């Protein structure tokens, strides 16, 4: 019955020894969603498509036909170990790059990871980028093993040779931790004797680990028999799937008590002795309430659903709470918890769970949720990838452009790595992502759930702008002439660049704990000292020595800086890599003459001069591009890449196969899976793995900024600094 498991959850639920809360990462293909649901099944939870709210869905076999992941899956198991009962909660996530969003989302949720390995395939590119987005979140991981049945069957190899390319998987993985983490590589290092490593079939069943093997008895020679005998259906019964890796989560998989005074490290910056910050390290219910949104989603009949990891405290309905960066306190509807793959309501929650909630009318991806409203907000959900491609959408039927604006802007909310720019003038919105099928998914499902039929333009990269050198002191003037601000602009070095991507700082950590932070990275003492604002990738230090006013008209001095970020001087493209400083000002004495009319064109004027005295330039976005292939195609392959302005980075070979690793410009990239087979007779095999952004070469400045000044209708006129400091 699901009489017995709401109440076996609910039970567990205030108990925080026994819950784990785990996601299950992988490379494309690996095996993620056949891990998932057969854990569940073993477990005795009722399926998917069984679930209440599935009813009255229908198979669109579209969709299925690919049958892969797009959206995040919560769900939730019950398993008894060693005579006590666990609940178990898990995120099955995507494995395609496009994706990836989902992924960052999940492993802020989670303590605790289990990374999937083919065992055919060995470990590829995105099995390094789950890894190190779990650790960056210090989530502990473990190792999964899959497919090994296509090992035993396809290679029909020695019982030693099993032992061996198993345990080059491991080492692998290994060297990826050691490399990512030296300093606590020898705590995470994952030893298969004790049992952080499980080999098997997800597929079949089955799996087996070193103290379930000899807690058992069977060998290698008896696993390779049951497999080339067509007998993988008993050898399940003698090592369950669910057996051995349930009991692997249970056994080395951090419980909240162990582990949120470890998250916290990474994901706040507030005061870790404060009220809020012990009662959050002890998942204390009685703390006031930290409420971490992971997700969005809509429901058909309760509205909108704010999923996330509840820290402190305890939630029901009727409970005010405010939502961070906004005025008014939003009032609790129903508490809610995944059991098996349903979402049921209960009459409270407490901290240590993943939990579900509605009536929070102002919450979004990234929110914090608590008593006070003064808490310090959690650090933001970083996505390591900007959006790369756009196109532009428009209804089909006039009639549809109201209901197609709303429905934009309710499906950027529930994917924030998408952008969506509406334009009511035109008609024409433009939706920016992270690669062709991203957006693909995306039209798909506003033509078939939200019932408005669409039509989108060809695909086009998305650029960036910076400097290239230093500039200035540079001065730009506001509208009545009486102040003027002095300012000076130049690269971020790549090591400060790199404490802001990884949110590393932030304006919310106190100021000595900043300072050395940039001091041990390379930055001057001053300008360590001096930095007032963090946007995106670019900063902004005020260096003036004490200037009256200074302070209470800086929030407008910034408000231009983010004016000019959101789009540069060259071609209205996004900015990235800034360090501006503000070397003087003079302001006016009586509050009237130096508002916003006055002091934001000024800011905007001066950085948008300086960035033009300092070799403003675009940079493309490139992609790293791996290409498996044999040995009579690779000549094909080698042509193609290097004809859309490819370079060569290395090459491997092993047997009959050599692995291409290329970088290629997204721009050029477009086509290339069918035309990477039509040049290598349908042999080739690839993937990619973003790299960053290079600078567009100096002939071809000139050519690229007139071409996106002519597809936005803007003049097309190069910049010139006088058209700015008048
Ligand atoms: N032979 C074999 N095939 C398996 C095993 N586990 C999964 N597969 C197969 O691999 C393919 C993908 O499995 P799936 O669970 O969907 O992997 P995934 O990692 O979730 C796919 P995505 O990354 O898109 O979410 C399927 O055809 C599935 O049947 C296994 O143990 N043995
Ligand atoms: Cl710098
Ligand atoms: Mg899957």
């Amino acid at each position: 019955r699901r009489k017995k498991m709401v109440e076996r959850v609910t039970t567990l639920m205030d108990k925080p020894e026994f819950i784990r809360n785990i996601g299950i990462v992988a490379h494309i293909d690996h095996g993620k969603t056949t891990l998932s649901d057969n854990l569940l099944a073993g477990a005795g939870m009722i399926s998917k498509e069984l679930a209440g709210e599935q009813l009255f869905m229908d198979f669109d076999e579209e969709e299925q036909k690919r049958g892969i992941t797009i959206d995040s899956a919560n769900v939730s198991m019950v398993h008894e170990y060693e005579g006590k009962e666990y609940l178990i909660n898990l995120i099955d996530t995507p494995g395609h790059v496009d994706f990836g969003g989902d992924v960052t989302r999940a492993m802020r949720a989670v303590d605790g990871a289990v990374v999937v390995v083919d065992a055919v395939e060995g470990a590829m590119p995105q099995t390094e980028t789950v890894l190190r987005q779990a650790l960056r979140e210090n989530v502990v991981p473990i190792l999964f093993i899959n497919k090994v049945d296509r090992l035993i069957m396809e290679l029909k190899l020695t019982p030693q040779d099993m032992q061996i390319r198993l345990g080059a998987v491991i080492d692998k993985i290994n060297k990826l931790i050691k490399g990512m983490k030296p300093d606590s590589y020898d705590g995470l290092r994952l030893d298969a004797a004790v049992g952080k490593v499980a080999f098997g079939s997800a597929l079949n069943n089955w799996a087996i680990s070193v103290p379930f093997m000899k807690k058992t008895g069977i060998g290698f020679k008896e696993v390779i028999e049951y497999c080339m005998e067509d007998q993988q259906q008993k050898l399940a019964e003698r090592c369950p799937l669910h057996a051995v890796v349930n009991d692997m989560v249970i056994r080395f998989l951090p419980n909240p008590v162990q582990a949120q005074k470890e998250r916290i490290k990474v994901i706040w910056h507030g005061d870790k002795g404060s009220e809020i910050g012990k009662s959050m390290a002890n998942v204390d219910p009685n703390g006031k309430v930290a409420l971490m949104i992971t997700d969005i989603s809509t429901d058909p009949h309760a509205g909108e659903v704010a999923t996330g990891r509840l820290f402190s405290g305890t939630l029901e309905r009727g409970k005010e709470v405010y939502i961070s960066g906004m005025p008014n306190p939003n009032r609790i509807q129903q508490v809610g918890l995944f059991m098996g793959p349903e979402r049921i309501e209960v009459d409270r929650i407490t901290a240590g769970n993943i939990v579900a909630v509605t009536g929070l009318a102002d919450a979004i991806v990234g929110s914090t949720a608590s008593t006070d409203k003064a808490m310090v907000p959690f650090e933001s959900i970083r996505h390591v990838s900007e959006p790369v491609v756009t196109v532009a959408v428009e209804a089909k039927h006039m009639k549809d452009l109201p209901k197609l604006v709303e429905v934009l802007r309710q499906v950027a909310k529930e994917d924030p790595t998408l952008k969506v720019t509406i334009n009511q003038e035109t008609g024409e919105h433009l939706l920016a992502g992270m690669g062709e099928l991203h957006l693909e998914i995306v039209a798909h499902r506003i033509q078939r759930d939200k019932h408005v039929e669409i039509t989108t333009s060809k695909p086009l990269v998305v650029y960036r702008e910076t400097v290239s050198a230093h500039a200035g002191p540079v001065e730009g003037k506001s509208p009545n002439r009486h102040n003027r601000f002095y300012i000076e602009i130049e690269p971020l070095q790549p090591a400060i660049f790199e404490l802001v991507r990884n949110g590393e700082i932030s304006m919310k950590q106190q100021e000595v704990e900043r300072r050395d932070i940039l001091m041990k990275a390379g930055m001057s003492k001053e300008e360590a000292k001096g930095i007032t604002h963090i946007s995106e990738n670019n900063i902004f230090i005020d260096m003036t020595k004490g200037i009256q006013y200074l302070n209470e008209t800086m929030e407008l001095v910034l408000e231009g800086f983010e004016e000019v970020i959101k789009g540069g001087p060259l071609s209205r493209e996004p900015v990235m890599g800034l360090k501006v400083k503000l070397m003087d000002a003079k302001l006016h004495e009586d509050s009237i003459h130096r508002g916003p009319a006055q002091v934001i064109p000024a800011s905007r004027q001066a950085i948008q001069a300086a960035m033009l005295m300092a070799g403003a330039t675009l940079l493309e976005p490139f992609q790293k591009v791996f290409i498996h292939v044999p040995q009579e195609q690779m000549g094909g392959a080698m042509r193609e890449i290097q004809g859309r302005r490819g370079a060569i980075l290395d090459m491997k070979t092993e047997g009959d196969t050599t692995i291409i690793e290329a970088k290629a410009p997204v721009a050029q990239l477009f086509g290339f899976a069918g035309d990477i087979r039509s040049a290598t007779e349908g042999r080739a095999m690839w993937s990619t793995e973003f790299l960053g952004f290079e600078p567009i070469p100096a002939n071809m400045l000139a050519e690229t900024v007139m071409g996106i000044r002519q597809r936005k209708g803007l003049k097309l006129e190069m910049p010139k600094p006088s058209d700015f400091i008048s």
